[PDB]
C-alpha cells in the first residue's frame, strides 16, 4: 500500500498508488493550512514549463531524446486531465513556490520512467531533479508558470466572456434607443434621458475596461525563465532563455517573451499588481451596472420597476411577482472579492526582498481566483439576466410623466415665472403638471401635448 | 521675515526663522521631507505638548529636574495646549518613522520658549536646553508612541463616543414616535412582508449600541503607554519609578485612565493597540454606511423613487425644482465610511511591518487612525444635527406603497384559505389590480370583508 | 442513472445517486462561477440549525415525533462525514444563502424519508420546505449558521492554538532570558536588550491578541434564528427564537443567545465586521512575529545569524547549512491574505439595505477561511519552527562585542567625550571599542572588563 | 473681520464676512459640513479655474457670454491661478457628493471678483453673476469631474512622470558606476549565488521603466472630459459644439491632450478613469516598498546588519554614536507606499458606488487620488536628492561577506569534483571555517589554487 522514496533528508513512505515522491510527500507533513491548492490553471501551466524545458534541453543536447519524450508525454497527460489528484500541496507553503515545482517534478519523473517501460519510484529511469529540473530552479520556473497561467486565462477566459456581456449590452441599448425614462441624479428625479443611452454607459464602461485589460498583457507575457537562482543565469546555456520562452509561446500559440530583466522578474510580482489593478476596475464597473439592473428591477410594486430580468429560482405561489436579482447578487459579493483580493496581491507584491519576491503562491492564488470569478460571473450574468433584459414601458412611462421634471419643456412658451409657479403647484397639490397648468389656466390641454415632448428633451 | 537666526545641533549650523521657536532639527526636518501637504494635527501636538509637561512634573518630583526649569516647561506647554503655537509645529507627517523629528520639534519649542518665560532668549543662548532639559528621561522612541495613545483615547472619549452616543438618542426617540406606522418590508430590494417605520428604525439603534460597545473594548489597550521603555524598551537611563510615575501624572491632568505599558517591547515594536481599535471604527464606518444608505433611499424622489420618509432641506435649490432634496448630509456620510475603510487598510500595513525593537511608521499609523477619529465623530455630529433630527414619515405614501403591494395577501389565508388567496395575488400580478380589485372582480370577498381582514398592523408581531 | 423532481418551476433531472433535489440541482445551472464552495464547518452549522429547529418545532407540537427524529438523524450522518458529496453549490449564489439553505432542506428531507422506510424523490414521506424548512426563511438561517459556524471555529480551532504558540514562546523567552543581544532599532545597531526580553514582547502581543477576540465572541453568539422574513418573526411561536437558540446551546455547548434585536440582525453583517477586525489585529502581529523570526535566522554568513530554525526540507549536499525559513514564508503569505479578506467583508457588510444583507455567502467565505488560516498556520508554525527556535550563542556574543553600542558603559568612569573619543576611533579606524581604548590609553584591559558589562545594561 | 456682508441665493439671505468674496452657497457648505480638516487640494481649485476660463471663453466665441463679462471673468480665474485668492476656498471635502458646493465657491468668488474687475462691488449688487455667467452652459455635475481629470492629468504629467524620470537616471548611473562589483546574493534572506550590485541596482531600474509604461497607459482615459454632458449626460441646454469647443480650449491653455469624453453617461456616471490610473499608481508604490526596502537592508549597521552600502547622512546624530545612520528617507517612503494602498481602496469603493446617472463620490475619490500623485512625486523626488544620488558601496564589507559565504564553493567543482567540494563547505559549515580554510584542512588544494579558481567575477554571467 506504499513505496519508500528518498530526498537528501532520508526515506518517507509514500502511498503506492500515487505518483508523487519523498519531497511531495515531506509538504504534506509540514504545509497542512486551510483548505486552498494549487488550480488546474497553475498545474496546467507548471506542465506547460516542464514540457517547454525538455525540449529546449533536448536541442541543446542536455537531455536524451528519449527522456525528453517521455517528458513532453507524462506533461501532455497532465494538461489532459488525467493526474488532478497527484497535486494535493495546499498555496501556503514554501514562498518561492518550490513545494509545487518539486511535486511537479516527482509526478512527471515518475511518470516518464512508466512511459519508458519503467516504474515509479527510487528504481525510476527518469529522475526528478537531474532530468525534469535539468537547467532550472524553484526561483525561476514559478513565475514562469505564473504568468503563463495568468496570460493564458486572461486571454482564453477573461477577455472573451467581456466581449460576449459587451456585445448584449450594445444590443440592448440599440433596442432601447427610443424609450424615454426619468434620469436619477443624488438617486433623485433628474432631467430625462433615454433607457438607450443609459445602458450606452454600461458598454462603454466595458469597452474602456477591454483596454484598460489589454494594456497589461506584453508584461505578463514577460518570462522568468532562465534567470535561475538570482538571476544571473549561472551554468545555463547563453540561448536558453530565449529558446524556452519562444517554446512556451509555440506550444501555447501566445506571445511569450523572455524576460529582459531577470532581476526586475525575480525580485517581483509587478506585472501581476499591474494587471490585477485593471481587474479590480473591472470588478467596480461591474458593480455599478448590476447595481443599476437589480435596483431598476426593484418592485414588483414599492421600488422602481422600470425593467423586468429573468426568473430563474422557483418563488411561493402566494408571492407571485416576486424576483429576486440573484445574479446581480453573486456579481456583486464577487466584485467584493476582487477588491480584496487586490489588497492581498499588493501586499505580497509590495514585500520583495534582495533578489528574490517569495509571496508568490498567494500572489497567484489571488490573481488566477479573480479571473475565474470575473470570467465565469460575466458568462453567468450575460446568460442568465442580461440577455433577458426588457423595460417595462407602461411604468416607464408613468413615472415619466407623473413627475415634475418635464415642467422646463414650457420656459420657452411661457414664463420661467409660469413654469415654476406649475411646478410648485403641482408639488404642493399632488396634481401632475398638466392638472396644475389647466387649474391655473396658464395653457390648453392641446398647448401642453404639444409642448411638453421628452422626446425632445434627451439631446 | 526674511532675518534669520543661526540654531545648532551636533550636525552644525542652520538658519531658522528668526520669528520661530523651533531649532535646528526642526529646521532640518522642514527642510529634508518636502512631501506633500499634511502635517502632524492638532490633537497629536496637544499630546505631545502634555508627554513633555508630565516629564516634566515627574523628573521634578525625583530632583532630576530644577524647579525653576520644570515650571518654565509647564507654563510653555501650557501656552501650546491653549493654542499660542500652532505655527510653531511644521513638520510633515512623511518624515523619519519614529516620529524623532516631531519629538524635537516640541523639545526646541518648549526650550526656546521656557528660557524666554525664564527671562532668556531663543537661540543657543537659551536657559533651558532641548534635550538634557525638555528630552530628559526620554527617548524618541518611547515618546512618540506616547503621545500617539493619549492623543487617540482623549479622541475616542472626548469627541467619538459623545457624538455617537447623541446619534443613538435621536433614533431611539425617532423609533419610540414612529413605533405605530406600519410600511412595506424590502428584502433583496424586492416588496417583503411588512414591519414598522420604528422597527426598521430600532435596527439602527441595535447597530450603534453594538457599536459602542466594541469602541469601549479597544480602550484599555489604547490607555497603555510606552514612557519609561527608552530606546529599546528595557528602560535603561531611567528612575525605576519613572514609567509609573509619569503614566500617573498624566492620568491626572487628562482625567483619563493611563496606566504603563506592562510589555515595553511590545509596546515600542508594534501599533497594535491602535490596529485593533481601528478594527472597531471600520465596524461603525460600516454601519453608518448603512444607515446613512437606508436614509436617503427611503427619501428618494419626489416622485420616481421610494419617498417613505422626508429629510430636512439645508441647501438651496431650483425655483424650478419644488420638492427635490438632494441627501447631502447623507453623501458626506458615506463617502467617509468609505475613508476609514481605507485608512484600514494603511493602518493594517503599517503595523504589520515592524523590525525587531522598534515600528518606525509611526507618524502614518496615527494620521490616519486620528482622521478616521474625527470623520466618524464630526461626521456623526453633523449627520445628527442637520438630518437625524429632523427626519419625518411621508404618511400618505407609506400607506400608498403598502396598499398597492402584493405582500398583504396572506391576511386573507385564515378567511378563505391559501389557494383562493393565491389565485387573487397571481390575479392581481397578470392584470395589474390592487388585490381588493382582484379579490372583487373574483367574487371572493366584499370591500367590507378586505377592509375588516387585512389588518397591517396585525402582520408586524 | 436520474430521477425526476419538482418544484414550482416545473420537473428537473436530478443524479439518481445523489441526495440533493430540484432547488439544488438548478442552482448547478444558474450559479457555475469558480470552485469555491461552502467550507465543511458551514455545512456543519447547517445541518446543527435544522437539527436544533427540528427538535424546537416537535416540543411546540408543530411537527410530529417521527419526523423530527429521522431529520435529526440525517442531521448527525452530515456532520459525521457521511454526506460531504451532497452539498456542490458556489459561494457565488443568491446573498441571502437560499440555494444552500434549500440544499439542505432538500438532503436532509430525501434521506430522513429513506431512515422512516420511504425513498428519495417525488414519493419521499419528509418534505424539504413544509417539514426540514419549517418555522423558517432563508433570511434567518443564513445568518445563524454563519454565527454557529464562526463562533465554534474561533472557540475550537483558532484559541486553542493561539494559546499554545503562547505557551511554546513564553517557554522559550524563559529559556533564554540571561542572553544579551544587540538591539536593532530602525534596522540599525541599538542599545542591548536579552534574547528573552525580545521574545517578551512576542507573547505580550499573542496575549494582547487573545483579550481582543475573546471581545468579540458575544456578539457572535447573538443568533437571528426567529426574526423570520424581516425581523418580526410573523407566524411564529413566541417562544420558538429563545427555545431554538438555547438548544443550539445545548447540542454545540457553546453560549449562544437569541438576537435582541432581529433587525440588526438581519439588515447586518456586523459581527463578523468587528470580529473580523480582531483577526486581522492578529494577523499583523503574526507577520511581525514570523519576519523577527526569519530574519534573525539569517544568514548562514552573510545576515544577522542570531538563531538557528529547524530544517525541514532537504537541501543540496554542496549547500549544507542554508535554511530557508519556509513556515516563515507560509505564515506571512497568509498574513496578507487575511487583510485582504478584511477588505471583502467590510464591503459586503457595508452593503447591506432595508431589512436584509445580501453579501452573505462571500462574508462567510472570507471569515472562516481566515480562521482555517490563522488556527491552522499558527498550528504549523508552533509545531514546525517555534518549537525548535535555539540561539546562536557565539554569533550572538561576536555581534554584541565587536558593536560600537557598549560603549556608556565607560561614561560614569571616564569622560564622555573619552567614551565618545574611544568610539570615534573604533569606527574610523575599524576597531573594537577595546582596542581604541587601549590605544588611546584611557583604561586598562582590566578595567574595561570590569566596566563594561552588557548583563547591568538591559534594565 | 467682524463686519457682514449679506448674500442671498434661492433660499435667502445669509451673512458672509465682508473681507471674502465667497457668496451664499458657499457661507451654508461651510457651516453645514464641519467635518474634520481636509479642503479641497489647490490643485483642484486651479483645475476649477482653468474650467471656469475655458468655458467663458467658449460661451464668448459662441455669442453666449459678453466679451465684457468673459475677459474679467478670465482675469479673475487667472488672480486664482496665481495664487492670490487661496483663503477664498474653506470647503470640506466632505460635503456634496457631486462636488455641487466647491462649483458654487469657484462661482461665487470669480463673479464677485469679476464684478470688481468692471468697476462694481461684491455682493448683491454685482455686475457679473455666479449661475447665469459664470456656471452658462454647465452643471455642477458636469464641471467637478472635468475638473478632477484635469488636476489628475496635469499631476500626472508635470509632477508625477518627471520625478520618476529622474530616479531612474540616477538609479541607472549607480548601475553603470557598480557594474563590476560582485556581492553575495540573498533569497529568502538568506545567501545565494552572486550577482553584481550593478546588476541588483538594474531590477530596481526595470521597475521604475515598467511603471512608468504602465502610468503612460492610463492617460488616455483620464484626458477624457465629461464638461458638456450637462446634469445627466444628454447635453440638454448646451450648443451642439459646446463640449468639442471646451475640451479644445483646455487642451489649448494646459499644453495637454484633453478631449470631450466619447461617451458621456459613462464620464458621469463614474470614476473608471481614476480607479484605473490610481491602479497604475498602488503598482508603483508596491514596487517603490522594494526599492526603499533594499537600500534600508543594504545600508543596515554599523557593525550587526549588512552595511554593503552607505547612504547620505542627513539628521544629526550623537556624538557617542559615530557611524549610525536612521535611514529616514527610506521610512518616508515607505510610509507613503502604506497610505497609497489604503488610499487604492477608499478610491474602490467610491468608484464601485456610483448610482443611475451619476457617482456622488467624487470629492472624497479625487482627495485621496490627488493626495496619492503628492506623495509619489514628492517621496521620489526627496528620495532621489536626498538618498538615491550619494548611495556608495562598502568594498571592504561586501568582500568580506562574499569571502566568508559559504556560496562561492561551486567555483571547485570543475577542478576537484563535485564530492570533494561539497565535502569542503561541508565541514566549513560544520567546523565554522571558511571554504579556503576548510580545502586547506583537508589537502584538496593549494592557497595559490583557492586564490587562482574561486573566481567570483566570473560567477555572475
Amino acid at each position: 500500500t506504499v513505496r519508500s522514496e528518498k530526498d537528501s533528508m532520508g526515506a518517507i513512505d509514500v502511498p503506492a498508488d500515487k505518483l508523487w515522491g519523498a519531497q511531495t510527500q515531506r509538504s504534506l507533513e509540514h504545509f497542512r493550512i486551510s483548505t486552498e491548492k494549487m488550480p488546474t490553471s497553475l498545474i496546467h501551466a507548471l506542465a506547460l514549463t516542464k514540457r517547454a524545458a525538455a525540449k529546449v534541453n533536448e536541442d541543446l543536447g542536455l537531455l536524451s531524446e528519449e527522456k525528453a519524450s517521455a517528458i513532453r508525454q507524462a506533461a501532455d497527460e497532465v494538461l489532459a486531465g488525467q493526474h488532478d489528484d497527484e497535486f494535493p500541496l495546499a498555496i501556503w507553503q514554501t514562498g518561492s513556490g518550490t513545494q509545487s515545482n518539486m511535486n511537479m517534478n516527482e509526478v512527471l519523473a515518475n511518470r516518464a520512467s512508466e512511459l519508458l517501460g519503467g516504474v515509479r519510484g527510487m528504481e525510476r529511469k527518469v529522475h526528478p531533479n537531474d532530468d525534469v529540473n535539468k537547467s532550472q530552479s524553484s526561483n525561476d520556473v514559478f513565475p514562469t508558470a505564473m504568468h503563463v497561467a495568468a496570460l493564458l486565462a486572461l486571454r482564453k477566459q477573461l477577455i472573451p466572456q467581456l466581449k460576449t456581456l459587451t456585445q448584449t449590452l450594445n444590443e440592448k441599448s440599440r433596442a432601447f434607443a427610443d424609450i424615454v425614462k426619468i434620469g436619477r441624479a443624488h438617486l433623485q428625479d433628474a432631467t430625462p434621458l433615454t433607457l438607450g443611452q443609459e445602458i450606452s454607459g454600461w458598454v462603454a464602461m466595458l469597452e474602456h475596461n477591454l483596454k484598460h485589460i489589454e494594456y497589461s498583457l506584453p508584461h505578463v507575457a514577460e518570462l522568468a525563465l532562465g534567470g535561475t537562482a538570482v538571476g544571473t543565469g549561472l551554468n545555463t546555456h547563453p540561448e536558453y532563455a530565449r529558446r524556452v520562452a519562444d517554446e512556451l509561446a509555440v506550444i501555447t500559440c501566445a506571445p511569450f517573451v523572455t524576460a529582459p530583466n531577470k532581476f526586475e522578474a525575480l525580485a517581483t510580482c509587478d506585472a501581476l499588481v499591474q494587471a490585477h489593478g485593471a481587474l479590480k476596475g473591472l470588478a467596480a464597473s461591474l458593480m455599478k451596472i448590476a447595481n443599476d439592473v437589480r435596483w431598476l428591477a426593484s418592485g414588483p410594486r414599492c421600488g422602481i420597476g422600470e425593467i423586468s430580468i429573468p426568473e430563474n429560482e422557483p418563488g411561493s405561489s402566494i408571492m407571485p411577482g416576486k424576483v429576486n436579482p440573484t445574479q446581480c447578487e453573486a456579481l456583486t459579493m464577487l466584485c467584493c472579492q476582487v477588491m480584496g483580493n487586490d489588497v492581498a496581491i499588493n501586499m505580497g507584491g509590495a514585500s520583495g526582498n534582495f533578489e528574490l519576491n517569495v509571496f508568490r503562491p498567494m500572489v497567484i492564488h489571488n490573481f488566477l481566483q479573480s479571473v475565474r470569478l470575473l470570467a465565469d460571473g460575466m458568462e453567468s450574468f450575460n446568460k442568465h439576466c442580461a440577455v433577458g433584459i426588457e423595460p417595462n414601458r407602461e411604468r416607464i412611462n408613468q413615472l415619466l410623466n407623473e413627475s415634475l421634471m418635464l415642467v422646463t419643456a414650457l420656459n420657452t412658451h411661457i414664463g420661467y415665472d409660469k413654469a415654476a409657479e406649475i411646478a410648485k403647484k403641482a408639488h404642493k397639490e399632488g396634481l401632475t403638471l398638466k392638472a396644475a397648468a389647466l387649474a391655473l389656466g396658464y395653457l390648453s390641454e392641446a398647448e401642453f401635448d404639444s409642448w411638453v415632448r421628452p422626446e425632445q428633451m434627451v439631446g
